[PDB]
């Protein structure tokens, strides 16, 4: 009946030397950590130490070439960091980036280990840079290595290959890297909710549409819930959880739940354009706690309004600690259309949807 928390100020060292106001700020993690202190949540958690991921652990999901290229940035001059970062879609690199990415992943491995060895019931990881856009062979969208995907494979490496891991990705963006890593895998159920706008929203691929249901033995094990038609908020997220996320998750019966917990769908986020409230995130967390005997690890992804992310992630930790959920309209038409499209796509695979 204990909640773990991992945070290490060393992850602040990754920075954008050309644009100090770039939204993926060092202060994202320190602001969230400070809010946990202010709300007296930190003293209620068991502190789990950060560690570096090893290169062998990175190789659970990533190619040796990709690992070595990112590692090579540790001693690069500015011009070379710029050139390397520009090889990718939406990446900046500093000499500290590789270490920080290692720390984000190893923090999550230690948290998964703490849950699976029974030291804690659940945990929260206040980490950066984020992970879910990183692919086997490339960095993308602020992400170097796919922390959540690696954590699922790490968990399987200390239990069994077929350990059932649910990844719920509520960052406003599609976790293209996570989808691809697990596309043929029935051991890892990936469920993403994301703004899509028929491909107009980053990362601008039809891979994020509802008809991408998985491949081969993984068919049915990839659930994309794509939003179209502008601002969505608590009503739409609650409805998606009620009709899709929770029924599928219960049927899958995960043994571990990882949350790719971006807070860029939050009210106030300049990039997401959505209105999910801190109370909304608390309710989503509380629902997920009903799965996997409560074995839930919340991993920070995106989220760029410092006040919004600090309040939102803190509310999630309050839920993990067992606090009562806070008090919480009809859906937008396009949201009903999205949910129905996903229901039709997934009813062949999940009896709970029929
Ligand atoms: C072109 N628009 C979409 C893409 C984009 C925009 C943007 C603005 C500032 C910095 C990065 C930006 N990016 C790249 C970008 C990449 C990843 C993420 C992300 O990881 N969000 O959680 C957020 C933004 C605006
Ligand atoms: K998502
Ligand atoms: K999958
Ligand atoms: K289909
Ligand atoms: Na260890
Ligand atoms: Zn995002």
């Amino acid at each position: 009946p204990i909640t773990g928390l991992v945070y290490d100020q060393r992850m602040m060292l990754h920075h954008n030397m050309w644009d100090s106001h770039h939204p993926e700020l060092p202060q994202r993690i320190s602001r969230i950590f400070s809010r946990h202190e202010e709300l007296r949540l930190l003293s209620r958690c068991h502190r789990i130490p950060a560690r570096l991921a090893t290169e062998e652990e990175l190789a659970l999901c990533h190619s040796s070439k990709h690992i070595s290229i990112i590692k090579s940035s540790e001693h690069m001059k500015p011009r070379d960091l710029n050139r390397l970062g520009d090889e990718y879609n939406s990446i900046f690199i500093s000499n500290e980036s590789y270490t920080c990415a290692l720390l984000a992943a190893g923090s999550c491995f230690n948290s998964a280990q703490a849950i699976l060895t029974g030291q804690v019931r659940n945990a929260v990881a206040i980490v950066r840079p984020p992970g879910h856009h990183a692919e086997k062979d490339t960095a993308c969208g602020f992400c170097f290595f796919n922390t959540a995907a690696l954590t699922a494979r790490y968990a399987q490496s200390i239990t069994r290959e077929s350990l059932r891991v649910l990844i719920v990705d509520w960052d406003v963006h599609h976790g293209n890297g996570t989808q691809h890593i697990f596309e043929e895998d029935d051991s890892v159920l990936y469920i993403s909710l994301h703004r899509y706008e028929d491909g107009a929203f980053f990362p601008n691929s039809e891979d994020a549409n509802y008809d991408k249901v998985g491949l081969g033995k993984g068919r049915g094990y990839n659930v994309n819930i794509p939003w179209n038609g502008g601002k969505m908020g608590d009503p739409e997220y609650m409805a998606a959880f009620h009709h899709l996320v929770m029924p599928i998750a219960r049927e899958f019966a995960p043994e571990l739940v990882l949350v790719s917990a971006g807070f860029d769908a939050a009210r106030g986020d300049p990039l997401g354009g959505f209105q999910v409230t801190p109370e909304g995130y608390a309710h989503l967390t509380h629902q997920l706690m009903s799965l996997a005997a409560g074995r839930v690890l919340i991993i920070l992804e995106g989220g760029y309004n410092l006040t919004s992310i600090s309040e939102s992630m803190s509310m999630c930790t309050s839920m993990l600690l067992g606090d009562s959920p806070p008090s919480l309209t009809p859906l937008k038409t396009s949201a009903t259309v999205s949910i129905n499209n996903v229901l039709r796509a997934h009813a062949p695979f999940w009896s709970s949807l029929r």
